[PDB]
């Protein structure tokens, strides 16, 4: 029997030919998250109900509706149902929905919910964009050089979550085929060996970069860079290098530029010409760094983008304001990045920020970027005025600290 | 034919239960590396015999003798001799050797040349210190307070190089073998699918985890830290964390801190208690930014150690001078751990910085200690008085710029 009540007031958005019809009073799923997601989340519904309102008049207002997925789901429906099969149904139903941090149980045998709600929705794009804002306590020197865009692909790589434990009779049967039938000889030691599955496609690549270059061009960026270990895995990570390079050949007609590799693909509504271009994964986490100005919109695989975005966010002060989104054809699903941090849970004290600016892409997404721009405008003027939560206070000089949902208000406050 | 020339006067170093025989005439192999080689390597050689004469008073002296691998192995051995077996031979037999940057070739399908030579001599241990040297610019505000030993395992993992094309017989079969036989579902593209494996062994895991423990008791180190993606990839990274920290239970008497998960370990010599513990590689590349005061000794497998130690390199300001070592139970192969850079080769002009720390770690692997400090002493001078080479004066103002070769006496004058 399910426990979620569909609004009275409030329309389903719709899909049609690859467009959100989105109406003036539109259901969004919510997930309230574990642990911190009790504080943040009555931050974000509140920031965003002023934003909609502030944008367009009162014409316009979210029937917000909440669904369940983590520790909540369990309190909710019972033991073990850490996510059910409606939340599934309803994401997809619903088009759009957004959520908290989620905790994943240990000793369950149960893998990331996160993963789990990106993979069986088909969300291939894990879209993270990591600019500064100003204001910000940061550990770099110049911070403000870092405005890029991270497509990480989502339902391959490492993280399709196939591999066998040591001594099982799944991994030693795995082994022997690879050593017998394969002719393996490059596994050091064969005996108390777990071992993992890394599959990349063409598909699935072509449909993560696709959607970088079309995002480029969309919003007038400068670059794509395809970041790789392609030297060392030559038929995963290369061949994503590789069928990226000849997406924007064949799709976008990217042109050589010098003796190559670098590809110029020319943005058919403003004239510029975006660099395609590519680095070594490790290489770029060094580039990042030492010239953050040269890069732009990233795509990369699902393992890398997951450090990438982590390393982006740090070095910009934005460890817990990163926002993110899990994108489909189908559907999307935003999400605060950062973990449950359960000792301060219903203390509201942590930082709204990353659910906020997740809730500023959802917006985005659906076509009411006056409200989003309205939260950008708002965070950064919150961010500069130096009111902001502990997370920020505790390392700066002079600041007013405030609670979590203070510093909600202040978003508002400066909208 | 060989076109070694074993050096007439000199000795070879021996092998004795576990330790290193070193006379006072040691035979060392040395590779010139592609590239900016030409350039670094006989600054090295200058800077090491300085420091070996000055510290011994004359009466200990390297027998350089140069040995081949890479683009410099073609032209003197012909066509594809990429990699020699007498190099591999004489590694081996003369235990201790160094190495310039490599050129691995590409169209030949010719695997990286320091994974070969890493991989077939055993060397699991790739050991990159990375620390602050002040006066060198840096785009972090605080590097002085990173001072790490990263000890990446160097060979298992996803760089063991099993991996096959996608479309070819073998993937297919590969794919075909996981799907019918193993039940296999969540490859989400199973055609055009590039296929990689990734083994972490208990022993493998183990050997480096032993090391890393090893090395913080002999340095009075403060902690080791266990670095995985265990979350995502249970039964390899994860594997890798249960092993280290069972390893420092059952071989150095690690004990349980307050409710777990980290251990302390007793440093039998010092009684200071060593902190074991772990973070998940994502956060951990943010940590290195936000707390690096609280990090160490660095335990992780392969393709995290890449990562980490190019990270930990550019925060430092010392993408250019980092060094390296690979080691095995046999012997160690120290290397420059930048690129071959051939725009600038044989100009004089780039730092010779990184090889030139390895060769200090190398010395230092010999039980040379004295000299080993007398080119860390220079080193530090050198950068401190600001006369520097290009890479490190471009980023500063009132610098004097050095070449190559008179960074390298600079080194030697601030011994
Ligand atoms: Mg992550
Ligand atoms: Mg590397």
């Amino acid at each position: 029997e399910s426990k979620v009540v569909v609004p009275a007031q409030g329309k389903k958005i719709t899909l049609q030919n690859g467009k959100l019809n989105v109406p003036e009073n539109p259901i969004i799923p919510y997930i309230e998250g574990d642990g911190i997601g009790v504080d943040v989340t009555p931050a974000m519904l509140k920031v965003v109900d002023a934003a909609v309102e502030k944008a367009y008049k009162g014409e316009r207002k979210i029937s917000w509706m909440e669904i369940y997925t983590g520790e909540k789901s369990t309190q909710v429906y019972g033991q073990d149902v850490w996510l059910p099969a409606e939340t599934l149904d309803l994401i997809r139903e619903y088009r759009v929905a957004i959520m908290g941090p989620l905790t994943t149980p240990v000793g369950g045998g149960i893998r990331s919910l996160n993963v789990a709600l990106r993979q069986e929705l088909d969300l291939y794009i894990c879209l993270r964009p990591v600019r500064y804002y100003q204001g910000t306590p940061s550990p770099v020197k110049h911070p403000e050089l870092t405005d890029m865009v991270i497509f990480r692909e989502n339902s391959e790589d490492i993280y399709a979550g196939i591999e066998w434990k040591a001594d099982s009779a799944d991994a030693e049967k795995v082994i022997k085929f690879l050593r017998e039938e394969m002719g393996v000889k490059k596994i050091r030691f064969p005996e108390h060996c777990g071992i993992g599955i890394k599959p990349c496609s063409e598909e699935g690549t072509k449909r993560l970069v696709r959607a970088a270059i079309e995002y480029a061009i969309a919003n007038d960026r400068d670059s794509v860079t395809l970041v790789h270990k392609g030297n060392i895995m030559k038929f995963t990570e290369g061949a994503f290098k590789d069928w990226g390079y000849q997406l924007a050949r064949e799709e976008f007609g990217g042109e050589l530029i010098d003796g190559g590799p670098w590809l110029k693909v020319k943005n058919p509504n403003t004239g510029k010409e975006i660099v395609i271009k590519d680095v070594i994964a490790d290489a770029f986490l060094q580039q990042i760094l030492l010239r953050p100005a040269e890069y732009d919109v990233i795509a990369c695989m699902n393992l890398n983008g997951d450090y990438i975005s982590d390393a982006l966010a740090a070095q910009v002060g934005g460890i817990g304001i990163a926002p993110g989104a899990n994108i489909g054809d189908e559907c999307a699903l935003f999400e605060a990045t950062h973990g449950t941090a359960p000792k301060y849970a219903g203390q509201d004290k942590v930082n709204p920020g990353s659910i906020i600016l997740s809730a500023e892409m959802m917006l985005r997404h659906m076509g009411w970027t006056e409200a989003a721009d309205l939260i950008v405008k708002g965070m950064e003027g919150a961010i500069n005025a130096k009111t902001v939560t502990y997370d920020f206070e505790r390392l700066m000089d002079g600041a007013k600290l405030l609670k979590c949902s203070e510093f909600g208000d202040a978003i508002i406050e400066n909208m």
